[PDB]
DNA sequence: ATTAGTTTGTATGCAAACCATT
DNA sequence: AATGGTTTGCATACAAACTAAT
């Protein structure tokens, strides 16, 4: 097996998923890595940038330019907890906050409307092999 | 009162996808961190080598990227010199890439490595369940690529 | 010593804007 | 004019190397 024809073909349906969401969003200013962060800060409320990291597949260094840019814009914000000043956490600002309730249904659908030719069965059936080769391949 | 029509978690497909992706590509990188050449310009080379010469057209559809990214790769591995641009008479708009003789030595010796530094990752993976892979790929690939 | 983060350097990810060719 | 390509101006890919903090 062609493990190179493999990778060529979840590079195609990979680029196709995330520039389209770059398209959807591209009128409120946000990339498609921008909207993966603040769809995951939505859910958990707070998040160490090595969740993060862990969250978008992604190395610390990436993690750490993407949420200082959106810090920047005034999305997100860090903070440090008393306790343990090391780890930094992120979480909404207002305009975060407001932002991902007035969006909430766009995010959902960009993702949502990729697929929607395609049946739910059909839809598990790849995130069944996607796990099942993602833990085949961590040892 | 909001009704918000819960459907199907397709966030969730892009980040195993983003995974599955992530941890093959820069395998690849690391593979070839002693011989200098990112996950990228081994893929054009595997490309190059397969294919004999190559538009930048035809490398966007085969690698799936956009006229501007890979001008950019194309170029910066023209500067390493394992590959030359060239443009036929008939339609000089048209520019083709092909190797270099130092680039087609590299793609000799190391033909071996670029195929197993893929394939070594889904060694502990057996055929049924790339098949599986395969089938779903293609299959859910072809519905998004309607509309 | 050690671990979480941030910086740095170079290659990219894209659309849009610009150029040579047809 | 209309493409095929190239440039440009950003945000990013990583790993190393630096910086707090435990
Ligand atoms: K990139």
């Amino acid at each position: 097996y062609d493990c190179f024809r493999i990778a060529m073909l979840l590079k195609e349906l990979y680029s196709k998923t995330m520039y389209t969401v770059e398209e959807n969003f591209k009128e409120n200013g946000l990339t498609h890595q921008q909207i993966i962060v603040i769809k995951l800060v939505a859910h958990n409320q707070e998040l160490t940038i090595s969740q993060l990291c862990d969250e978008m597949s992604l190395a610390k260094g990436t993690v750490s330019g993407i949420i200082s840019r959106l810090e920047q814009i005034g999305y997100i914000e860090k903070f440090k907890k008393s306790n343990d000043k090391r780890n930094t956490y992120v979480k909404f600002t207002t305009t975060g906050f407001e932002f991902a309730t007035n969006f909430k249904i766009k995010m959902q659908e960009s993702f949502d409307d990729i697929f929607k030719n395609c049946d739910e069965n059909e839809l598990s059936d790849l995130v069944k092999n996607l796990r099942n080769i993602l833990a085949k391949v961590k040892e």
